[PDB]
């Protein structure tokens, strides 16, 4: 699906463009080695040139295997791990790591092992690598390389980078599409935001302020930000396309209604992780309800529809009574202020509803007024039924908390203070993080679910900032422009674009 000439579009500059690129990137070690997926792999590609750091980065992918490595296996792996890099003997020796810390990781092994039992090496592994090999790959062809890459990143985009296909639905302030990269082929949804709505309805603020989330959070279950660009009459926002359809229909279409509870623990698993993830930018999400618990190809779900969320400042509370009948925590039902707990509050009503098939305080075959359901929501204890396990009812009820001093998860300990809890007993959130427990239902490919004012000028200015860096690096790996264009010179030597001699 790549354009014909793909390869013109994405052609690498020469080095001599990327000059004031090198002068004014920040050379942190974590940023540039780590959390940009093309630094890290250009990173990992230098050290596989020197003898002595390719062992580092073997240890480290095995130490990442020993983390998701199931209970039964470690002791396994880990003795693994150690007659391999920590025996002083070994081809593929782990110098860096003093014996006084082989010697002592030698002894959790000596007992019970745990997942992190490796941390304390891998963390000595890379303070070594932040120094002398990282101001080496500095003045390396792989850093100008790197510097190259993020040229291109930093292309403009404009409508030209894209080829629209279908509406995928709409909501309250324009339609989806189904984007598509026409240089890497990679399918995306669009946002429509059309200016003469966004105008008229002085909302300028929220539409930047929910792009501004939407580009920090960098979760594999919310949605995340690839591009902002702007059309003439619209303002875009580019994001994961979704296509195996929302958790509402999964619910109460293919459901009983409702979920086995192991079904619903890993989507409850998931949902708290997306929320944990919002909540690291100390962002409320403040609109989970079902049908924004988007799934994709594969069976995992994602947070969507991230307009009614708010970026709370440290320290500080918030005041707004917003979101869906039915789904609003009562601290926000009596416009009270408050920070995150809203959040877990949506949390056990999607637990609820996965599992008994209807909203804790709504039957789904009552009806009531909107006045009687938010009595409810401040007054009436829900019930369980025999579809929840002692363990579901507790985190359910909670999670249910009304005073949300007293709820799951609001407390200082945040997230973590859910992910302990014994209805997630069984459920292993490393694996999970990592991808690696098969989701209950995997969608079929095939399936299909469903004015010239300068002031203005100004706002476009802040909002159209082009493509997010994460996920444009991801792009060009999960679509193989990046192994296809990052080719060196034969045998290790320069090639015409990283040579300043010949441009
Ligand atoms: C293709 C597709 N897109 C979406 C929507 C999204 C998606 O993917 N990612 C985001 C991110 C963020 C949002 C979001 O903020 N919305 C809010 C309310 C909004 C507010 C205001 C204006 C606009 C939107 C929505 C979406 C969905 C739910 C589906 C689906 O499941 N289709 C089933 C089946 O028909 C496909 C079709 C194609 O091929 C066969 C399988």
């Amino acid at each position: 699906g790549k354009s014909k000439k793909w390869k013109e579009i994405l052609k690498f500059p020469h080095i001599s463009q990327c000059e004031d690129l090198r002068r004014t990137i920040d050379r942190d070690y974590c940023s540039l080695c780590d959390k940009q997926p093309i630094g890290r792999l250009l990173f990992r590609q230098f050290c596989e040139t020197r003898p002595g750091l390719e062992c580092y980065i073997q240890f480290l992918d095995s130490v990442a295997e020993y983390e998701v490595t199931p209970d039964e296996k470690l002791g396994e792996k880990g003795k693994e791990i150690m007659t391999k890099y920590l025996t002083p003997k070994s081809p593929v020796f782990i110098a860096q790591v003093g014996q006084d810390l082989v010697s002592q990781t030698e002894e959790k092994l000596l007992q019970k092992p745990c997942k992190e039992l490796f941390s304390a090496c891998a963390q000595s592994v890379h303070e070594y690598l932040r120094g002398e090999p990282f101001h080496e790959y500095l003045d390396s062809m792989f850093f100008d390389r790197f510097l190259q890459w993020k040229w291109l990143e930093r292309q403009p985009v404009t409508k030209n980078t894209f080829r629209q296909y279908r509406v995928l639905g709409k909501g309250g302030f324009g339609e989806v599409c189904a984007c598509q990269v026409r240089a890497t082929g990679k399918m995306y949804a669009c946002k429509r935001l059309e200016k003469k709505r966004i105008k008229k309805r002085k909302g300028e603020s929220m539409a930047l302020n929910e792009k501004q989330i939407l580009e920090k959070v960098n979760s594999q279950f919310v949605v995340n930000l690839a591009y902002a660009y702007e059309t003439k009459d619209a303002l875009c926002l580019v994001l994961t396309i979704m296509n195996g359809g929302d958790l509402k229909f999964h619910i109460y279409n293919m459901g009983n209604p409702g979920f086995e509870e192991e079904r619903a623990l890993f989507y409850a698993a998931e949902i708290l992780c997306g929320l944990e993830d919002l909540h690291r930018e100390n962002t409320v999400y403040r609109n989970l309800k079902p049908e924004n618990i988007l799934l994709d190809d594969y069976g995992h779900i994602r947070i969507s529809d991230l307009g009614l969320a708010v970026k709370i400042p440290e320290g500080d509370l918030i005041r707004g009574r917003v979101g869906t009948v039915g789904y609003m925590a009562p601290e926000v039902l009596n416009n009270q202020r408050y920070g995150l707990s809203p959040d877990y509050w949506g949390l056990g009503c999607l637990i609820y509803e996965m599992i008994e098939g209807q909203s804790p305080f709504r039957g789904r075959k009552e009806k009531v007024k909107r006045e009687e359901v938010d009595r409810r929501v401040l007054e009436t204890e829900e019930v369980y039924s025999h579809k929840f396990s002692e363990e579901a009812k507790s985190i359910c009820k909670m999670l249910l908390t009304k005073d949300a001093k007293q709820r799951l998860g609001c407390q200082e300990e945040g997230a973590a203070e859910v992910k302990r809890h014994p209805f997630f007993r069984n459920m292993n959130f490393k694996r999970l993080e990592a991808g690696m427990l098969d989701p209950p239902f995997v969608p079929d490919p095939r399936a299909v679910y469903c004015n010239l004012d300068h002031t203005d000028d100004d706002f476009y200015s802040k909002f159209s900032t082009g493509s997010v860096s994460i996920p444009w690096q991801n792009e060009m790996i999960e679509t193989e422009c990046f192994k296809e264009l990052n080719v060196f010179g034969p045998n290790g030597t320069l090639p015409p674009d990283l040579n300043r001699n010949h441009p």
